[PDB]
RNA sequence: UGGCCGGCAUGGUCCCAGCCUCCUCGCUGGCGCCGGCUGGGCAACACCAUUGCACUCCGGUGGUGAAUGGGAC
């Protein structure tokens, strides 16, 4: 059941053994040109590790994100994208 | 020594270089041998497990079971 368009992309399959700092600024390094970032989420929990969310102001910035991007080698490893579940709660607090 | 103890060995104080280390990374730390008890912390590092949809920080385990020489008095 895939996921329906959204603000937020969520990408995974990352390199687990990257700082959370580091990753942060690299992954604003590569998806900063599809347009304003609003945000960058990533934790180093069991749970959460290998996992980002970026966070888009415009849908079609996301929408671009996730098709130029999609299968990119970072940190040596093929980067795996889809758009969010649900709304980032920074997007809520608006639209 | 992260805290602590037992056995044995061992002239002294320095000075230069090199090396070591999860627990006060460096020159007013340490760098003989053997044995046993034990605390903290995953911050760094490594290993194991994890492919996971968050917006609440949060998986586990291991390391000292370490490191040489030279010179002056
Ligand atoms: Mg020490
Ligand atoms: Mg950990």
């Amino acid at each position: 059941p895939e996921t329906r368009p959204n603000h937020t992309i969520y990408i995974n399959n990352l390199n687990e053994k990257i700082k959370k700092d580091e990753l942060k600024k690299s992954l604003h390094a590569i998806f900063s040109r599809f347009g304003q970032i609003l945000d960058i989420l990533v934790s180093r929990s069991l749970k959460m590790r290998g996992q980002a969310f970026v966070i888009f102001k415009e849908v079609s910035s996301a929408t671009n994100a996730l098709r130029s991007m999609q299968g990119f080698p970072f940190y040596d490893k093929p980067m795996r994208i889809q758009y969010a579940k649900t709304d980032s709660d920074i997007i809520a607090k608006m639209k």
